[PDB]
């Protein structure tokens, strides 16, 4: 309902059943907002960053991170992660 | 039962018998506890590091650590060490 037990700004049953971010808040997941163009997010209730990376669910749900991050690692279940390597010539 | 000394999250005579965690809460023992992939761990209840390592009794229980570290060393019993060693080619 509203109890949040790892400390950021989704609640429990939102993560656990589906939720999407619009004008920064988090809400219930409904089917008719995904020809809007919204998606649906889902996360772990008992940890602040699900990934592992170090932004935690609600800044990348809500896209409050670095702006240069590619849009396929805005849901928590996918990590923002370099991988850089070097080639001689 | 409520009693904490070593002033951990967990309680005095918790440790002294047995517990586990659960929902990042420790709650006493109980054998139907096994079936479920619970594990049974025992502290020590004047020492907030049992093991010596860095992570305290709580931490380990509840795996709220560095997440690669092997899941051999969350019962606050078994040290948290690495071994690195050098080999010549
Ligand atoms: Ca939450
Ligand atoms: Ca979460
Ligand atoms: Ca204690
Ligand atoms: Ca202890």
């Amino acid at each position: 309902e509203d109890l949040d037990t790892d400390n950021d700004n989704i609640p429990d049953s939102y993560e656990r059943n589906g939720y999407t971010i619009k004008d920064l808040i988090a809400v219930k997941w409904e089917d008719s907002f995904a020809e809007q163009g919204y998606k649906k997010y889902v996360s772990n209730y008992l940890e602040s960053n699900t990934a592992g990376d170090p932004y935690t669910d609600y800044e990348k749900a809500s896209g409050s991170f670095d702006k240069a991050i590619k849009t396929e690692a805005r849901d928590p279940l996918v990590a923002a992660y370099p991988i850089v390597g070097v080639g001689m010539e």
